[PDB]
C-alpha cells in the first residue's frame, strides 16, 4: 500500500537525486506534500517487483526503454499532458515515451554516451578505435592507461558492436521487426571481436566496472573512459581537464550508442497521480526544477525546450548530440529487456574467455528471440488447482528420482514435441492412456519416455505421468519460443535462457505472466534433464 497524501520517487543513484529532493522540498513548501526521493540498487528490476504487487513508489525515473515492458504488464498509469504542457517539449521526446500510440511517461532529458579524454595526457585523442592499442602500449610504459570504461553493461560495449552492423531488432520505415534481431552477425562478431582482442593484449581489463573506470579517469590514471553526461560532475570535482568528443570509428564506420531519454513514469497503483502530475508538469519540467538536477547530475540535453536552448550553448551538449546521431534512439517496447539481458551475459562472457565470440554471440541470439517471441502477447490463438511454482516444483522432484538413463529418454521423446504440434498432442494422448490403462501398448514401444514412466518393477509411477502432462500443457501455451527453445537444447545453452528468462519476469517467482510462466516451466524441466538435477 502506497500512503496517500506523499509522494515517493525512485531515481537511479547515478543521477542528480540530492537536485531532485530540492525541487521536492519547493513543492512540500508550495503545497504541503512531503516528497521523498530514493536512489534504490537495481531499481529497473526492483520497480516491476514492487509494483506488481500494487505496492513502490508513485514515480519511477528510468530511461524509456524500460517503461514498455512496464506498460505492458499494468504497472503505469496513462499521462495525458494538456497539449499547451507538450508543445513545450522536443516532440522526439514524446515519441520516445509513446507506445501502442498512448504516452506512458514524462520525457525529461536525452542522453548518449561521448568519449571522455583527459586534456593533458592525451591533447588530440585517437578518431578510430583501431588506434587504441598502439595508444595503450604508448602510455602504459609511462604509468598510464589509455581507455578504461564499465565492461559489465552492455549500454557501454554495444556502440563498438552495433559500429560494424550489429543491431537489437531491425528498423525499417518506422517500425521494428521483433523478429529480426542482430546480436549474431557478422559485424557484432566484428565488434565484439575487437573488444575481447583490446582484454586479451591487455589493453583494458574484463572486470572493469563503471566505479572502477570512474575512479580511474577522476584520479588521473586513464586518458580515456566513456561515460553519460551524469559522469561531468564527479570529473569537474577532480584535477582533470577533460574534454568530451565523438567515439572512436570502428572499421571506418562511427560508434552507434543506444540514446536514452531519462523519463518519470507513474505507478498505476499509486493514490497520489494527480499529485505526481502535479509535481513532475509544474515543479520538474520546468527552468528551475531542471536546472537544480542539472546541477547536482547533468542530464544532458534536456526535454523542455527553454532551458535546452540554454545547455545547448555547452560543447558536452554538442558531443552528446553529435554521438545520439550517430547511435538510435532505444527502442521502448518489451523486448528490449529480452536483448539487454541477452547482451549482458554474452559480452561478460566472451570478455572473460567462459564462452568465445561467435558462441557467446549465438547464444545470445537465440535466447533474444525466445524472450522476444514470449513477450510478443499479440495475434495469439489457442484452437484447431495449485500454485505454478507449486507445480514445478513437485515436477523437478519427480524427475529428480529418475535414474540418468531414464531422464535422457524423458529428454529424447519431450525435444521431439518442440515446434511440433502434431507430436506434442499425440504424447499427450499417449501419456494420458498409460495413466488410465496403466499398462503400454505396441504403439508405445518406439516412445522412450512412455517406458520411462514405469519403475524397475514394470509398474506405473503416477506422478511421472502427471509430471509429462504438467510440462505438455505448458508447452502449448508457448507459440514461437519453442524453436529458439530448441536451439538452446541442441546448443548446451539452456542455463543461459532460464537466467536471462528468469531476469525478464518483471515480478519474483497478466498474459506477459502466463506465457513466461509457461516459458520457465519448459525450460526448467529441459533443463533438468539435458544437465541433471
Ligand atoms: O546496460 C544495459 C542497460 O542500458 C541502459 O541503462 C543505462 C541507463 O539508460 C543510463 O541512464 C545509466 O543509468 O546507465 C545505465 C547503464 O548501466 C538501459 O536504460 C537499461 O534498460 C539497460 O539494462
Ligand atoms: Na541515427
Amino acid at each position: 500500500k502506497i500512503e496517500e497524501g506523499k509522494l515517493v520517487i525512485w531515481i537511479n543513484g547515478d543521477k542528480g537525486y540530492n537536485g531532485l529532493a530540492e525541487v521536492g522540498k519547493k513543492f512540500e513548501k508550495d503545497t504541503g506534500i512531503k516528497v521523498t526521493v530514493e536512489h534504490p540498487d537495481k531499481l529497473e528490476e526492483k520497480f516491476p517487483q514492487v509494483a506488481a504487487t500494487g505496492d513502490g513508489p508513485d514515480i519511477i525515473f528510468w530511461a524509456h526503454d524500460r517503461f514498455g515492458g512496464y506498460a505492458q504488464s499494468g504497472l503505469l498509469a496513462e499521462i495525458t499532458p494538456a497539449a499547451a504542457f507538450q508543445d513545450k517539449l522536443y516532440p522526439f521526446t514524446w515519441d520516445a515515451v509513446r507506445y501502442n500510440g498512448k504516452l506512458i511517461a514524462y520525457p525529461i532529458a536525452v542522453e548518449a554516451l561521448s568519449l571522455i579524454y583527459n586534456k593533458d595526457l592525451l591533447p588530440n585523442p585517437p578518431k578510430t578505435w583501431e588506434e587504441i592499442p598502439a595508444l595503450d602500449k604508448e602510455l602504459k610504459a609511462k604509468g598510464k592507461s589509455a581507455l578504461m570504461f564499465n565492461l559489465q553493461e552492455p549500454y557501454f560495449t554495444w556502440p563498438l558492436i552495433a559500429a560494424d552492423g550489429g543491431y537489437a531488432f531491425k528498423y525499417a520505415a518506422g517500425k521494428y521487426d521483433i523478429k529480426d534481431v542482430g546480436v549474431d552477425n557478422a559485424g557484432a562478431k566484428a565488434g565484439l571481436t575487437f573488444l575481447v582482442d583490446l582484454i586479451k593484449n591487455k589493453h583494458m581489463n574484463a572486470d572493469t566496472d563503471y566505479s572502477i573506470a570512474e575512479a580511474a579517469f577522476n584520479k588521473g590514471e586513464t586518458a580515456m573512459t566513456i561515460n553519460g553526461p551524469w559522469a561531468w560532475s564527479n570529473i569537474d570535482t577532480s584535477a582533470v581537464n577533460y574534454g568530451v568528443t565523438v567515439l572512436p570509428t570502428f572499421k571506418g564506420q562511427p560508434s552507434k550508442p543506444f540514446v536514452g531519454v531519462l523519463s518519470a513514469g507513474i505507478n498505476a497503483a499509486s493514490p497520489n497521480k494527480e499529485l505526481a502530475k502535479e509535481f513532475l508538469e509544474n515543479y520538474l519540467l520546468t527552468d528551475e526544477g531542471l536546472e537544480a538536477v542539472n546541477k547536482d547530475k547533468p542530464l544532458g540535453a534536456v526535454a523542455l525546450k527553454s532551458y535546452e536552448e540554454e545547455l545547448a550553448k555547452d560543447p558536452r551538449i554538442a558531443a552528446t548530440m553529435e554521438n545520439a546521431q550517430k547511435g538510435e534512439i532505444m527502442p521502448n517496447i518489451p523486448q528490449m529487456s529480452a536483448f539487454w539481458y541477452a547482451v549482458r551475459t554474452a559480452v561478460i562472457n566472451a570478455a572473460s574467455g567462459r564462452q568465445t565470440v561467435d558462441a557467446a554471440l549465438a547464444a545470445a541470439q537465440t535466447n533474444a528471440a525466445a524472450m522476444s517471441a514470449g513477450l510478443d502477447i499479440h495475434f495469439r490463438g489457442k484452437t484447431k488447482s495449485r500454485n505454478m511454482k507449486e507445480k514445478l516444483e513437485d515436477m523437478e522432484s519427480v524427475l529428480k528420482d529418475l535414474t540418468e538413463e531414464k531422464r535422457k529418454d524423458v529428454l529424447n521423446s519431450l525435444a521431439k514435441c518442440l515446434g511440433k504440434e502434431d507430436i506434442r498432442q499425440d504424447l499427450e494422448q499417449r501419456v494420458s492412456e498409460v495413466l488410465i490403462s496403466r499398462e503400454l501398448h505396441m504403439e508405445d514401444s518406439d516412445k522412450p519416455l512412455l517406458s520411462s514412466l514405469f519403475n524397475a518393477a514394470g509398474v506405473l509411477v503416477e506422478a511421472r505421468a502427471k509430471a509429462i502432462l504438467d510440462f505438455l500443457d505448458a508447452l502449448l501455451e508457448l507459440s514461437e519460443e519453442q524453436q529458439f527453445v530448441a536451439e538452446a537444447l541442441e546448443k548446451g545453452t539452456l542455463p543461459l535462457l532460464k537466467d536471462q528468462v528468469k531476469s525478464v519476469m518483471e515480478q519474483n517467482w497478466d498474459p506477459e505472466a502466463r506465457i513466461l510462466c509457461a516459458l520457465y516451466v519448459v525450460v526448467s524441466i529441459l533443463l533438468e534433464l539435458a544437465e541433471g538435477p
